[PDB]
């Protein structure tokens, strides 16, 4: 639990390019969101592996003053990395530019209750909420506290070279090359550097990310190909760890026969989802047994399964009075998709009033001139917000709420379940003391109704020597953590 940062380094191996910017308000690429953990702090932050809420720049818990506002004090000797001390000020303003729309961030979509953000006095924040919010606390992760000084001298310049307060501070970033962190050494917080110096090498080939393992380059690797896990497994660990990221069947619930839920619940009948983890995963992946992944912790499992079976599936579409199904079926161009696919349409296609054909596309394409342009009937895409929190609320309100999904995407808004379910996540959330209930009986009727579902959530493979490193956890989200991890 102590370990002296001095002459210690480490190297790790990332598979996603730098695909964004660092500053937090715009910075979604996996790689940007998990070196920000690092450089970055909020006032509550998320741990990466656990997803539990620690004290971060808050000095202690959310003063709750009544139902409606809540007091938060500041760290005392809190500094950004420049020396200068986190404010109040800067914390309003953190959270004013997520919140003004001009600025079009991803993150102000996860913080809609807040009505304003004040300075108190140059220690205490007010938040003041339109309504009542159990989940408070566990959204303060999404807000990182930003140098407003640094920021507003030129916004761009800081997304290059971003200045926080977390325990590592940037030194440099290089496009498919590297990311050089370094140890914040007036770090007051409770996950102080272990290490002086730190490396993120970009190894996007899979064959030179399991060599720089393999030869001792780095000490941890993100993203194993499934093949080479056990060839490493001889001189490190490598671990499988359940996502919340998952392949979803998204239905386009107004074009027929896609409005019939029996339809829908057949095509998940029809799928072996034990052959395709088996075949695309070699075991990296697990079936859904709900909206969750089984390791989440508020995991319950679903009274609508799915589990193989080809002959209720034909039984539901005679039920269905389905004599010729004929249609498109839409995939994304991810490799692992394309694996995929093919093997879910062979699989609709053995059914015998069934006939579908696939068109592999890109995901700005299919989205762009086929989902969003109603011009579909079938997709089957990837998705995991869990990177972005990981409670009831923000999972299901990111694909059934709003009108980003469930009316412009697959269409199904317009029915009487739709309506049980906003009921239901709106009065999950007005107090704590009905939430899991509510949220339970939302993905029950979800799982039955089956719009927009999970086929399987996926597990991610890390790679890292125990030999070289103390602490090291993988993370059940994209992207490494270091907070808390040293060397030997």
């Amino acid at each position: 639990s102590f370990s002296s940062p001095s002459g210690s380094t480490i190297e790790a191996g990332i598979a996603y390019p730098i695909s964004t910017g660092f500053d937090p308000l715009t910075s979604s690429g996996a790689s940007s969101m998990a070196a920000n953990l690092h450089i970055f702090e909020g006032l509550v932050d998320l741990h990466p592996v656990t997803r539990q809420p620690y004290l971060a720049l808050a000095a202690k818990e959310p003063e709750q003053k009544d139902d409606l506002t809540y007091y938060i004090s500041l760290r005392e000797g809190a500094m950004f990395h420049d020396g200068s001390p986190v404010t109040t000020e800067d914390v309003v303003y953190s959270f004013e530019r997520v919140l003004d729309p001009a600025k079009a961030s991803l993150f102000a979509q996860f913080i809609p209750f807040i009505a304003s953000v004040t300075a108190l006095d140059d220690n205490v924040v007010e938040f003041k909420l339109k309504y009542p919010f159990a989940l408070f606390k566990e959204r303060l992760t999404i807000i990182k506290i930003v140098p407003k000084h640094i920021v507003e001298a030129g916004q761009s310049a800081f997304d290059a070279k971003p200045i926080g307060s977390g325990p590592y501070k940037f030194v440099s970033a290089t496009k498919d090359d590297r990311i050089v962190f370094e140890a914040n050494t007036v770090y007051n917080g409770h996950y102080p550097a272990k290490v002086e110096k730190m490396t993120w090498f970009l190894l996007s080939d899979d064959a030179a990310r399991v060599t720089a393992q393999e030869s001792g380059r780095v000490q941890a690797i993100e993203s194993v190909p499934y093949l080479d896990a056990e060839r490493l497994k001889r001189k490190n660990n490598v671990e499988s760890v359940q996502s919340f990221g998952l392949l979803f069947l998204m239905f386009n619930c107004e074009k027929a026969p896609f409005d019939n839920p029996k339809v829908r619940q057949a095509l998940h009948y029809a799928l072996d989802k034990q052959k395709l983890i088996d075949i695309v995963f070699l075991g990296n992946a697990k079936a859904a047994t709900s909206y969750l992944q089984d390791t989440h912790p508020d995991y319950v499992k679903a009274s609508s399964q799915y589990d193989y079976d080809k002959a209720k599936a034909e039984k539901l579409l005679a039920e269905a009075g389905i004599t010729n199904l004929t249609f498109q079926l839409l995939a994304t161009d991810h490799a692992w998709v394309k694996e995929c696919a093919p093997l879910i349409l062979e699989s609709w296609n053995a059914l015998s009033v069934v006939k579908v054909t696939l068109q592999h596309l890109q995901s700005g394409a299919l989205y762009s001139a086929h989902v969003d342009k109603g011009a579909y009937e079938v997709v089957i895409a990837p998705g995991d917000p869990s990177v972005f929190g990981n409670d009831l609320d923000l999972l299901l309100s990111w694909w059934y709420r709003g009108d980003v999904w469930p009316k412009r995407r697959f269409r199904w808004a317009n029915t009487a379940e739709y309506h049980e379910v906003q009921k239901l996540l709106d009065e999950a959330i007005k107090n704590p003391a009905g939430s899991k209930v509510a949220w339970q009986k939302a993905i029950n009727i979800i799982a039955e109704q089956v719009p927009l579902y999970p086929i399987i959530h996926r597990k991610l493979p890390t790679a890292w020597n125990t030999k070289k490193l103390t602490d090291f956890q993988p993370l059940p989200t994209t992207g490494l953590s270091f907070l808390g991890v040293g060397r030997t």
